[PDB]
């Protein structure tokens, strides 16, 4: 059950003035594409706080990648879901190298030791029961990243993918999908909506487990068939999101590399970015 929103004073949405005219803000299957200017964060924060939403964030930090954790967590504290309950799940081969990062109230961190792309398996079968019990949504990201601006409840939905920053302007034939019919991740040149980046996807616990289960199974089939998809987990993610349309798509504001790609006019904010 969802209670009434309180009285709120904000600018009237205007039907005969689009928010953004420069970009596609809804997919052909009617999923919002999330850009700055498309959402009133006060309205969304109210909706999700009234549901006492808890967001789990998974991150893998194996071998040398433990070095990225301090900046990743410190900036997540500044920018990720502030005001909401957050549970970070850090998967690592070096529990003692996880930095002591100070967390705001309502936020917690769990270190999960793993053996010394396997992310799909670890998210899916091993952590299944726990996630269902502890969080409402799961967000799965790369660790070699930092938050630079707001990343909030505007992203939450049963299933989301993020536009890869190198391909958002590209034709589908240019997308680096797996192109060999022998792979489970195969997508032909006349198919594809977008090229989604493996570094930022998520949704409800149920939908994320479905996705990671499906991708883990497809990867296993490929392995048994002696084939490895061109872009590994990302290739399989793209195949999944082709056949199971996401209910929101995040713009490249949500996964950017300023060193590689600069700061184009179309991006009003750079929210979550590669660390060189
Ligand atoms: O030795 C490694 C390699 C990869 N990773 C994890 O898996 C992601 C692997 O992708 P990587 O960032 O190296 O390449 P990219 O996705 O940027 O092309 C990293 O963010 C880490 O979270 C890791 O922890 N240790
Ligand atoms: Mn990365």
């Amino acid at each position: 059950f969802m209670v009434s929103l309180p009285r709120m004073v904000y600018p009237q949405p205007k039907v005969l003035t689009p928010c953004r005219k420069d970009v596609l803000v809804v997919t052909p299957w009617l999923a919002p594409i999330v850009w700055e200017g498309t959402f009133n964060i006060d309205i969304l924060n109210e909706q999700f706080r009234l549901q006492n939403t808890t967001i789990g964030l998974t991150v893998f930090a194996i071998k040398k990648y433990v070095a990225f954790l301090k900046l990743f967590l410190e900036t997540a504290e500044k920018h990720f879901m502030v005001g909401h309950r957050v549970h970070y799940y850090v998967f690592t081969d070096q529990p003692a190298a996880v930095p002591r990062v100070t967390l705001g109230t309502g936020r917690q961190l769990s270190v999960l030791e793993v053996g010394a792309m396997r992310r799909m398996e670890m998210i899916s079968d091993f952590c299944e029961r726990r996630f269902l019990s502890e969080v409402d949504y799961l967000v799965c990201v790369d660790v070699d990243m930092e938050f630079r601006d707001h990343v909030g409840v505007e992203i939450l939905t049963p299933l989301f993918g993020t536009l890869h920053p190198s391909f958002y302007g590209s034709s589908r034939e240019a997308f680096t999908y797996e192109r060999r019919p022998q792979s489970q991740a195969y997508i032909p040149k006349d198919e594809g909506d977008f090229y989604y980046m493996g570094a930022f996807f998520g949704g409800s616990v149920q939908e994320v487990q479905r996705l990671t289960r499906a991708c883990h199974q497809a990867m296993m089939v490929d392995q048994a068939n002696g084939i490895e998809a061109v872009w590994h987990d990302e290739s399989h993610l793209n195949k999944y999101l082709l056949r199971h349309k996401p209910t929101k798509v995040l713009s490249p504001e949500y996964l950017w590399d300023q060193q590689l790609l600069g700061w184009p006019a179309v991006l009003r904010k750079l929210r979550f970015t590669a660390v060189p």
